[PDB]
């Protein structure tokens, strides 16, 4: 690893000041500072020497439509083993590092877990030595930036400053022509009616301590003649930037808005272009390298992370066969042994499809290729299920005019994964067991996982030192070590170390949510997280009604003291989820207020969560909420993070709670509530919410406390949307069923508080037994059972 | 006269250079230089040496120098990699090291798009100033508008002007700087509350984009500050989410049109609109650049005229001068007084304009819907003015309607600009006498000092040294002093007129930029000219009182004498035109389209071959002029007598060695003092003659029934000959010459236009008569310096007592 030469450095950032047109350094302001420092980074990176590939692997390209990268100045400073020395080299400026990363809004280049598995893996591979490019789309607004108005969710772009963003690289070498929609010729010549431009967008990405750096190559839309000089001198100067907008659009806002034929018809451009200039790119570095079209497949993989670029597969196919004339079975025993999908999908009815005519419309070679695939896999069908004309209408591609994406994913590749055991599982025998009939051999698991790079060294430096002193050998890129610190939970110094190491963060935790909020909140109590997406299964309204039975019983009558904090975004339009966050934030004014519960209970919605905010919350969580109803989890990489950081998981048996126990030991984790068979059973002999109300005179007292105005002023329907769902909506996800058994979990959680040696014993045992959540892991077993296997 | 620069040459280092190229083609993402793009290439030189740039020494500013701030509307800088090299003295070092990649530096230098930044002689002008105020180390500031694309891009379909969006790569440019610290913030519309507030409707903010600069061989670098339009919240997500996908871009578009276009389309009323709007943000923007300049060095406002003098080139940025006083009063408090105490000694203005109803003038409806505070401030300007116009015309309601600054619901821009400054200048001996005599005699009794010259001029660096270097070095070797910042050493030439080894380098030289158009020509179009023939030039924006159509007629006449006898003596002739039309301009579009059919019909006739050609070079810019320029013989100023204050494009002619044929006006006046009756070719009515025989009721219909050679050539235009049969092709320029009255003199002019073209055919056939003429015109004008110019505004305006 090549060590930070700080007369370079200095020269680089003297560079950038004059750039910028200024006299000296400290002429700059916070942001110019920022910038500056990142820019001079990224320049001694990109003099760095490449370190090469290893000869005989394949390359990896890991497409993704999201990237959930999270800030990178930090990141890259501590791959490289720089930080001290920027560190100190900015004190003679007088300028403090840590306060200056703060300038960075993380790129908004993700929503959740799907797009921070993807940047995981990345990172992952970067250190594993694994040779990959990312492939993304370079988003200017991201999903939305969350803000609470009068406690309600309000978005607004999420913008970062993309076009000046300072670790971008730009090779207009790499541009590739997009064409959309038109007509097929009678002779197979396809002719684009629209040809958007993509542009090659390169962020970097470090290995730890290797001097690799491998690319995220994120696509940019534009059109090669935006602006009409007509229309503006005629006044029109809005519709002169049509054609501009109308391919600008598809890197402007992620998962915009698909209720509409606007929406619909955008999303499928997106996944196209996405697609078509990756494939286009792959194939050029093929070609660049001197290998014959041929041996693709033996020099290159492509992973689908879930079904959003299936139509990289047609896509490929139409390249070999219409601009390199390769027959359809030459150009198939590529594509075939070049393609791999992951899964994150529990249910058949969640699987991506499209509307045949949108396809027939936007990508008219495409269809026919399609039509092909499916008219050509029906002989295989009908020779092992002969005339079963329902057997078909399941497996095919395109049938009753639809297109079913993860059909033609497992038809078209050769291997399909789930991400867990139990998931994996269920991949064969619910979602594609006649498939696996096909094509055992086709599918596979691979647990998730984190990098432990920036989850635990970058976040939590203070314990990443206690993991140096106490391990013989590295950890960072070797986490099965962490193994060697369950001896150490019997030693009441290295406890009392740990312990303190939890309270410093969460008094670090505290400031942060004094800028934020302005709340203060008592660093003695449970730091009780729960940071999922605001959807109904994930039960953040579960949490709700326990809060306001903690909030009840101090109002009346000794429980220990507790701060919820809440971390979570609503989809736009999901009505009833923005009403969850409605009640949460309504509830949390009057007890954070109300003068008789005191430093006894907080809550704390903290608005706008982000990868740079998690860095803060999960170093400071005592308690681990993954309460979302058993059954509907496939995963859970939120929980991996919050367990190696010696949190406690509080959870249904499902998702990555299974893994979690599994490692830990029931003395050591709190599952509660109905299992995944439990949930089922109920439903099949009749569940009514109301017969539960009417026998629990608890659960009765905190649902009227918010059909009777208590939170709202007197508004007896302010939070009416979430108690239809409750009670006359049928309650479909369980909430008063697990209510009770989340409740007695929860008296647990204090039993076991109040022994503090018995706590820090079970959380310690939660770092050292969960080093398999590492994405190092992952990638390995993705190297050896897919990547790097035989074909 | 000797001139004394101080000079200051940091000299080119090529291991500074090999490792600033390293880091941009690193910056690229690629392996090693050779991976590059021919594009790649020059984004990767020019960057390299910006970097170079931003490394060296600032030079400061001259003790007790009032610092110039020049506002303009347009400025048309021309490729900037090769005008910096030889300001640096870095041309020669990195062509040599380029070389040990196997790159070709004048090759890599044609990538650039010119910066769409300005039109004509108005912009070319403001560049010329700013690259003479650093050569000659006046410290300034230019102030424009960050154009994306220019006026248009030309083209030709069928012989038809074809418009598109002239882009150059604004936002990837490499020589820009922008310091977000220098961001503005620029209010529209609303009300003035009342209590006098302004709260507006609309919120912009306005970047500053920086280009330096480069004197020559002095190590100076000044900024040509470019603003540009944007708004903080540009994109609305639930309009997007709604699927209205380009409305949910409206507000940014709002913002960003305001630099989108420079003179967009005004014969309607969102265009008048959008045009006040982009004169009102430049003003805005730099009105507060200025400001802050002042204020961050330590200086009292009360103190500004001392330090700073603000130029306004024409009347587009005349809103500077009440925002100044808007800045002042609203925001620091001042008294009227105390605040027009400062306006009135800080601002200047250029004035190019020769009929009072050319003046600029706006709606005062328009003024207040979009500026209300400013229209209060306007109208205080208008009241404040009468009481002095009432002390010396009392009661006189015609001189008021003509002096005022607000009449009628009409602002009078020029006339707040005479008001509201301290000195007004025209641009010629002859139009500086003409603005006190037509445009503003009253105002020059009131304020009889406030009235200047300041005749213009052109650079000699990239209008000599750069375009014509074969005839820079010559111009060493010869006057072995240095001439490039000392135009005026080009006198000592005139004795090498009888040198004959010179004049046969000197026409060497002509000849040899002659064959390097060709090879130009022929890349641009597939026409192969003749390099013995006279290259006559018209490179003149495309207006009837231009009169491109009397060369065209004139080429007609030639045209038939030798189609008709090919035993004619006419010497062979290749005819060039660079022009655009602006766009709308129907008559002159049409104009346009006669030319390039009856080049067509010339080009392709092999009874004339190559005794006779017509080249209509498309999207004339200064990269072409650059071309065009050194290889003229003929420098076409034919414009009716009246009808120019000046001629730019003239100076650079004539340095070059051309013969100018041209009316008596305008920047031929001068000229022909300067290089001599015998060495120039004036002919044509005169000023006065044009204006006498309009009144005695000229009917050009008289004139073509009398003239046999005239009639023949207007009966081709009529009859399809050019057309393939369309007798209607020509109808709009045919009707203005004709039942239109020919209002600028075409048919009046022609005889004696056909016979100087003769006395042209006579000189040229003496190779020696002609190269003493074309020696003796670059030597007598090195008064055409815009050095000159830079050194009459500082002595006159700039550094003068107020
Ligand atoms: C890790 C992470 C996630 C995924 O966590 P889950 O509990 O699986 O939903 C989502 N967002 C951010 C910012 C994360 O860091
Ligand atoms: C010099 C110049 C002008 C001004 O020339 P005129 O003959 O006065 O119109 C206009 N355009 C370009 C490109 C020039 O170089």
């Amino acid at each position: 690893q090549t060590t930070f030469n700080k007369a370079q450095f200095q020269a680089a950032l003297t560079r950038q000041w004059q750039h910028f047109g200024l006299q000296s350094a400290s002429e700059m302001t916070q942001r110019q500072w920022w910038r500056a420092v990142s820019g001079a980074l990224a320049e001694l990176l990109a003099a760095q020497p490449v370190a090469k590939p290893a000869q005989g692997q394949r390359h990896v390209n890991y497409i993704s439509m999201e990237f959930l990268i999270g800030r990178l100045t930090g990141n890259n400073l501590l791959n490289l083993g720089w930080y001290e020395g920027v560190s100190d080299a900015l004190k003679g400026y007088d300028v403090n590092l840590t306060d200056l990363l703060e300038e960075e809004t993380d790129p908004a280049l993700g929503n959740g877990g799907l797009g921070r598995l993807a940047a995981c893996f990345l990172d992952s591979m970067a250190t594993v030595g694994q040779s990959a490019t990312g492939y993304g789309l370079n988003y200017q607004y991201g999903l939305f930036r969350q803000s609470f108005d009068d406690g309600q969710q309000m978005e607004a772009p999420d913008d970062w400053g993309r076009s000046s963003y300072p670790w971008f690289r730009h090779n207009e070498a790499l541009d590739v022509q997009v064409g959309i929609g038109g007509k097929v010729s009678k002779n197979g010549e396809w002719q684009p009616a629209f040809v958007i431009t993509g542009e090659a967008w390169d962020l970097p990405v470090l290995g730890y301590r290797n001097n690799v750096a491998q690319p995220l190559r994120l696509w940019q839309a534009k059109h090669a003649h935006p602006f009409n000089l007509t229309k503006f001198n005629d006044g029109d100067f809005l519709r002169a930037e049509q054609q501009g907008i109308d391919a600008e659009k598809l890197t402007k806002v992620l998962y915009p808005n698909d209720n509409h034929q606007a929406g619909k018809k955008l999303r499928l451009m997106q996944q196209y272009f996405q697609c078509a200039c990756s494939v286009a790119d792959i194939l050029r570095r093929h070609h660049l390298a001197g290998r014959k079209l041929a041996e693709l497949a033996d020099y290159e993989v492509i992973q689908l992370n879930d079904t959003h670029p299936t139509i990289a597969i047609p896509e490929l196919l139409r390249v070999l066969i219409d601009e390199h004339q390769l027959s359809w079975d030459d150009a198939w025993a590529i594509t075939s042994k070049t393609f791999a999908y992951t899964n994150h999908t529990l249910m058949p009815e969640a699987l991506e499809c499209w509307d045949e005519k949108l396809v027939k419309a936007l990508l008219p070679r495409h269809m026919q290729i399609i039509k092909e695939i499916n008219d050509r896999f029906k002989q295989l069908v009908d020779k092992t299920w002969p005339g079963d004309k329902q057997v078909w209408a399941k497996l095919a591609v395109v049938h009753d005019k639809q297109v079913r994406m993860a059909n033609m994913c497992v038809v078209g590749g050769f291997a399909v994964n789930g991400v867990a055991a139990l998931h994996s599982d269920l991949v064969v025998k619910d979602l594609f067991p006649e498939y696996n009939q096909l094509w055992p051999n086709k599918f596979h698991n691979v647990t998730n996982g984190i990098t432990p790079r920036r989850w635990i060294k970058q976040c939590n430096p203070a314990l990443a030192s206690l993991l140096d002193e106490t391990l013989k050998k590295e950890w960072a890129n070797d986490l099965d070590q962490l193994i060697n610190l369950e001896k150490y939970a019997d030693d009441a110094a290295f406890r009392q170390t740990y312990r303190d190491i939890k309270q410093a963060n969460k008094v670090h935790l505290a400031e942060f949510v004094k800028q934020r909020t302005g709340i203060e909140i008592n660093p003695q109590a449970i730091f009780d997280i729960q940071i999922k997406r605001l959807h109904e299964y994930k039960r953040q309204h579960l949490n709700l009604l326990h809060i306001l039975a903690l909030y009840k019983e101090i109002r009346e009558n000794d429980r220990v003291p507790r701060v919820f904090l809440f971390g979570a975004k609503a989809a736009p339009g999901y009505y009833l989820a923005k009403n969850i966050i409605f009640a949460i934030n309504k509830v949390a004014e009057a007890i954070n207020n109300d003068p008789k519960v005191g430093d006894k209970l907080k809550v704390v919605f903290l608005p706008d969560y982000c990868v740079s905010a998690a860095e803060k919350l999960i170093p400071a969580a005592d308690i681990s909420e993954q309460i979302s109803t058993a059954g509907k989890e496939a995963s859970g990489t939120g929980n991996m993070k919050l367990a190696l950081n010696g949190a406690l998981t509080v959870g249904t048996l499902d998702g990555a709670n299974v893994e979690i126990a599994e490692q830990v030991g029931e003395e050591n984790i709190f599952i509660f509530g109905h299992t995944v068979e439990e949930v089922k059973a109920l439903k099949a002999k009749g569940y009514d919410p109301l017969k539960w109300r009417k026998k629990d005179k608890l659960l009765d007292a905190v649902l009227k406390e918010l059909e009777n105005g208590t939170y709202s002023n007197g508004d007896k329907h302010a939070f009416d949307q979430m108690l239809h769902s409750l009670l006359q909506g049928g309650d479909p996800y369980l909430v008063l069923a697990d209510f009770e058994a989340y409740v007695a979990a929860q008296k647990r959680v204090d039993e076991l508080y109040r022994d503090e040696e018995a706590w820090t014993r079970a959380a310690i045992l939660n770092t050292a037994r969960c080093g398999m959540f590492s994405s190092d892991r992952s990638i390995r077993d993705y190297q050896q059972r897919i990547w790097q296997a035989k074909r």
